[PDB]
């Protein structure tokens, strides 16, 4: 592979940062912190609830498959900032890296979305984003603009799919608001 670029990296420190947080700030996460992250998880989204016999797979599969590249690593591994960083660097260059990310976003969807219209309106989008990334000013980034590009004041489970392939994948815009789908950047 070639090398990704430094915003790209900054993206992934992102994603990493809020489960290094959750495991204590220590630089590392390992496979108990995100079984503990399970309870975490079911307190602040109980749209979850209905889905709870199945989030400590959940929680296993994203441990194995997403932060470990499909591989079994022994008890205790710890897995660190930068090596979650080159680990998704691999994993977004899988050909079934899309359709990863569908799925467990459908996961959530399926939560949030129960009569399965497929949308939700863009106000209800901009409290449940602000729940999802803890970052208050969340409508200030534009991303609900760029997602319904069309004023309809829905947000489809296609729109936040985009939104979210383009902020894994992106390499070098650093200014469309997708790059906030998972609210503001870490350093
Ligand atoms: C929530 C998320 C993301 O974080 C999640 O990121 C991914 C990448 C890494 C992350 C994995 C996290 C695991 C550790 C947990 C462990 C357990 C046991 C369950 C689970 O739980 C995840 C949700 C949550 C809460 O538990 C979390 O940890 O994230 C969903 C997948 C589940 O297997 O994975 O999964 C891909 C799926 C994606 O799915 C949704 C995403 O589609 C949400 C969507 C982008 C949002 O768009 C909007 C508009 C744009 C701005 C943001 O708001 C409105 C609201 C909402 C529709």
């Amino acid at each position: 592979l070639k090398e990704p670029s430094a915003h790209w990296c900054r993206k992934m420190r992102t994603v990493f940062r809020p489960w290094d947080v959750e495991g204590g700030s220590k630089g590392y996460v390992t496979e108990e912190v995100f079984k503990d992250g399970v309870q975490r998880r079911l307190e602040k989204f109980p749209e979850l609830a209905p889905t709870k016999d199945k989030m400590y797979e959940r929680s296993h599969r994203h441990w194995v498959n997403h932060c470990n590249l499909g591989v079994k690593m022994p008890e205790g591994y710890r897995l660190t900032e930068s090596q979650y960083v080159q680990n998704a660097w691999l994993l977004i260059h899988s050909p079934d890296f899309e359709a990863s990310l569908k799925e467990s976003s459908q996961t959530f969807w399926e939560g949030i979305d129960r009569e399965k219209k497929g949308y939700i309106t863009k106000e209800e989008a901009t409290k449940l984003g602000i729940r999802v990334t803890k970052d208050p000013n969340l409508k200030s980034t534009g991303i609900f603009e760029a997602m319904d590009e069309k004023n309809t004041g829905r947000i489809t489970f296609e729109d936040t799919l985009k939104a979210q392939l383009f902020f894994f994948t992106d390499q070098d815009n650093t200014t469309h608001p997708f790059n906030y789908v998972r609210g503001a950047l870490v350093d």
